[PDB]
């Protein structure tokens, strides 16, 4: 029937062969999981170098012949279509999800009753991180000092954890508004390598690597008035092809005059709005600096469109068209406008606006690397502020929820009782394997440390306990402050538990040669 | 510096692949292992075939390829030298136990440890296996009863169970002597299809396949004296060269009735003895037939010569050489010697000896397969009270010691603390593969299983326990007689560490092409 070369394999065989291919994969890739994973390079027949800790990255680039490895990277490829994250943890956790429900195959429990049990206590795990996380004030001062200064530790920035940390919480409580969604493009970074992190702060304001384009513009305003136009001060032509036809010598001088009242009236128009600082988008004339210098005006020419827009949000300027619609009500207000040399390099400082949208961190060190470092320390304690923002609720990290749900199931699955029990039993025993990597990971005894913490939490309670793999002992996490979103670990069950009840409804495998 | 083609595996990658194909083989025999355990059927490509569940046998036929699993074939045949049976056994639980002791290298425990901890809790182990043991009478009536009847229940003579308990640990009881070793040599079993299993007997006493070789001899003899003769009677002869030289007539005569008298002699002095059986290990001519039967003597010839020695042994005669050494002290005493026909054929009956040193148990049955499973079922039974009388120990089988033994060490674990801990935590985890297959086997839900005994167990105690196969639920293993001798279990566990210790001590792995 086949064509000979057709290779088939079907029943028992077809499953051996397929779990065994999937769980070497994931032996290959489990090693970049978690926090303390780490990464491959993968150098091409080509030469051409890799190094990455993505899994579609590494399973992509790398050349499989085996049909059955083949099939199992297209669920790599809708891992990341679907969720993004979640590649590696989703092929790890899938192959031992599925390796301990063959085992239950040879038990003869029918694959039905285990989907069935997982997906029941999957849906439980979900209401039970609900249950049992902590609710905290938004915008509580105190705590969020904890979430910035816990992120800052055990980095090169910790020297300085306290000032940052009070930098990072007010910076997005001003931009943030209501309680709340946060825009983290109204928190810009300016990274300078120089001084050290102590000299890091918070501006509120902006800070932006240009200069004062004319030398003879002041040095210093006071209380100034800012202006953003977007349209070219230059001498205005029709769409329309036009050409002056002088017919008196008398002409020669009147079109000039004329030329220069425009170019004098639209500079006197700036003036006359009180006007002392002006940022345009295109050019600006030399002869026009040099009027702009001599009425103390400072100016900034050829900005960016992009940044034309940024500097109305931060400014609270308005940007006008035609000049002859600019009114008092369209100016922006900075407290301090000022010219400071950072590193040598000359660069200009808003600061002291009234309510600013828009704040910047200026941040300086002993190395560029350093400052990058900082940087993404910072990208992060936005981030988990942000988190908390917006959902009021947080929880102890280190494999405390997988235990509090391993514990929760295991009564629950002797309630049920009948061979679905040891389908949710399979799923809260399943749920070890992060304890196990993050102790594994870390370089702890994986069996000593779960051992000792589950007892500790046991006893001394939920927000009394978690691994800590920096000093490798138990801890309070909630003094700590070392918590997570409760968002990170419901939508990683959910993703998780979706692509793992696709391989457990295939019951027939059939792969080409 | 090595020939091309030779090829080598070192460090973790010779770890990885040997594990790997020993585990494999493990799965292949480990369907065999256990009570509930199947057969395989191997066919040669000549056409021969072989159905065994020996595991030896299995690997020594199959034509292996793998030199790493060549190397483990030389285990299978050691474990069989040392200790005879555990060859599955060794096989399956040294994978498993590798395997779970390759989980705490992974981990960074030192194999040192990991080696010592199982040990450790091995030699723990025997102690606990002591302790929890059960203590009884070696000659209790009613323990005994249990013994044989537990083993009778659930074969085709379960009709007839109480009787054959009953005869079972009498037989045993007597020929034991002292308390006490046993020969079941002492104990013959004769099986011949006819009647059904209720006709089944005890004959304290001996039942011969013969018959009485002369048809005129007496049909019935009471109080019969028997006589046990090695010598043949015949006319002895010089072993030195002789021949009669005769010279006159009246000689032709004379050495005629001289021979005559030497013949009548020798019966005459039989019949002096008061004997009327005799046993003849050579011929028997057939004028001695003819004299004996005129006496009323019963003669058998040709008895074997290691037949002549079971019958000194059961009736209790002394086998003479010379019948001038013949006295009344050497005469053994049969309380009953019958010709009886069984299933038509005809068969000797010595019966009612006063106190026999070797019994018979005549087995009937509707058939030959049936009778045949009867002498299986008794011979475990006196197997079973020969372990009881030998060591007065017994103990609660369904797993229920590895369950003891997981409990205690995982507590003496948490004394020892450390790595150590870790390494006897995994020997008590490890000790479950025996409940998870006696379930698997019996198709039994493992799982399920595990924990309604556990905990069963844990409240009605010790004697109150254990899994029933049988009837698939928790009964009472000791009023349901339902037990095995500690030498089993602690044989077992000696045999199989000391194949373990042996992989465990392996740290480098070189195989040639």
């Amino acid at each position: 029937v086949l064509p000979e070369n057709m290779k088939r394999y079907m029943g028992r065989d077809a499953q051996r062969m397929n779990i065994l291919a999937g769980r070497i994969i994931a032996e290959t890739v489990r090693s970049t999981l978690g926090p303390k994973g780490m990464d491959k390079m993968l150098v091409d027949d080509l030469g051409d170098v890799v190094v990455t800790n993505d899994g579609v990255t590494i399973l992509r680039e790398m050349s499989v012949e085996h049909p059955a490895a083949k099939m199992l990277i297209e669920v790599a490829k809708t891992q990341e279509k679907e969720v993004g994250d979640g590649t590696t943890t989703a092929v790890v956790v899938a192959g031992e999800l599925l390796r301990k429900a063959e085992e239950l195959l040879d038990q003869n429990v029918h694959p039905t009753i285990v989907v069935k049990g997982y997906q029941a206590a999957a849906q439980k795990a979900q209401e039970l991180l609900k249950t049992i996380a902590c609710e905290v004030g938004a915008q509580d001062k105190e705590i969020l000092t904890k979430i910035a200064m816990t992120s800052i530790t055990g980095k090169g920035a910790e020297k300085a954890k306290e000032k940052l940390a009070e930098i990072i919480v007010e910076a997005v409580s001003a931009v943030v508004d209501d309680e709340g969604k946060v825009d983290k493009d109204l928190i810009k970074i300016e990274k300078k390598s120089g001084a050290s992190i102590d000299d890091t702060e918070l501006i509120k304001g902006v800070l932006v690597d240009k200069e004062r384009v004319s030398a003879q513009m002041p040095k210093k305003v006071t209380d100034a008035k800012i202006a953003l136009l977007n349209c070219a001060i230059e001498i205005k032509e029709t769409e329309t092809d036009a050409e002056i036809r002088i017919t008196d010598p008398a002409k020669l001088m009147e079109f000039i005059e004329q030329e220069e009242k425009m170019l004098k009236d639209m500079v006197a128009e700036i003036k006359a709005s009180g006007a002392n600082v002006l940022f345009c988008q295109k050019g600006i004339d030399d002869l026009a600096q040099h009027y702009l210098a001599k009425e103390g005006i400072v100016a900034a020419r050829r900005v960016k469109k992009s940044d034309m827009e940024k500097l109305a949000k931060a400014t609270g300027a308005n940007v006008i068209t035609n000049i002859k619609d600019l009114s008092a009500q369209d100016l922006g207000d900075a407290g301090l406008v000022e010219e400071r040399k950072i590193s040598g390099d000359s660069m200009i400082f808003v600061e002291e606006c009234k309510h600013p949208k828009a704040v910047t961190m200026l941040i300086r060190g002993t190395t560029e690397h350093v400052i990058e470092e900082v940087a993404r320390a910072v990208d992060d304690a936005v981030g988990v502020v942000g988190c908390t923002i917006e959902d009021g609720r947080i929880v102890s990290g280190g494999g405390s929820t997988e235990v509090e749900l391993s514990m929760k199931l295991r009564e629950y699955a002797e309630g049920i009782s009948g061979r679905e029990q040891l389908a949710v039993r399979a799923f809260a025993d399943a749920l070890e394997v992060i304890p196990r990597t993050l102790a594994e990971n870390a370089g702890l005894d994986a069996i000593e440390i779960l051992v000792k913490v589950r007892a500790a939490h046991a006893s001394n309670g939920n927000k009394c306990a978690g691994l800590n793999v920096f000093t490798g002992a138990v801890e309070d996490m909630c003094e700590n402050g070392v918590v997570e979103p409760l968002r990170v670990k419901t939508q990683a069950i959910q993703s998780a538990a979706e692509s793992t009840e696709m391989l457990l409804r295939i019951d027939d495998v059939i792969a080409a040669e």
